[PDB]
């Protein structure tokens, strides 16, 4: 019958630069193209009858072989599926491509409780919002970096890199310290946070 293909199926391409999502075809005669944008559960069209759609026509360009972008955010990341058909829809075909708009992490921001009281749940958090893909986290504790393995097994705490919690249950007088954390995402440079004292009482906080 007819086969359609891409040369990549998952593209990243750093924001505000070119980019042409590949869409090849062989065994069409008088190809209808077309291309559709997936993101949550929006669905537009951007090319409609082989022909780019009114919202994507300012900067984006078609061609039988792909559609050109001449320059993308990161309001673009999501699926682009190219959908052949043979005039007449005997023939048929289609491929999804991934785009990934690479940005490096911002400067993230943490929230770390001045004070807390021993034997209860103690909650450092770590993040930031503009990384594409997004960020994973780190923590360190008075210039030591926590995991490397642990920095020390005298402490009940828990570290989760996708979030950037840092959760102590409970809260030991060994976790008074100054804590900052690290967000990066294999693009650009990793970022540090601002320092943070936690101190550890141990009657209740707040009165
Ligand atoms: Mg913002």
């Amino acid at each position: 019958k007819g086969s359609v293909y891409t040369a990549q199926s998952d593209v990243q391409v750093p924001e505000n630069e070119s980019i042409k999502l590949t869409c090849t075809y062989s065994g069409f005669s008088s190809p209808r193209v077309e291309w559709k944008f997936v993101q949550g559960s929006t669905t537009a069209l951007v090319c409609y009858n082989s022909q780019i759609t009114a919202p994507y026509a300012d900067r984006v360009t078609f061609s039988s072989s792909g559609i050109t972008f001449s320059s993308v955010t990161r309001k673009d990341n999501g699926e682009y599926t190219c959908m052949v058909s043979e005039e007449g829809g005997q023939n048929y075909g289609e491929v999804s491509i991934h785009l990934t708009v690479l940005v490096p992490p911002s400067k993230p921001t943490i929230s770390v409780p001045s004070s807390v009281t021993i034997g209860n749940r103690a909650v450092l958090t770590c993040s930031e919002h503009d990384g594409s893909p997004p960020s994973e986290y780190s923590w360190f504790k008075d210039g030591i970096s926590m995991l490397t393995t642990r920095a020390f097994m005298n402490s009940s705490f828990t570290i989760d890199p996708k979030s950037g919690d840092l959760i102590f249950d409970p809260v030991t007088a060994f976790d008074s310290g100054e804590y900052y954390c690290q967000a990066q995402n294999g693009y650009g440079t990793a970022m540090r946070s601002e320092a943070a004292h936690m101190d550890a009482v141990e009657l209740n906080v707040g009165g």
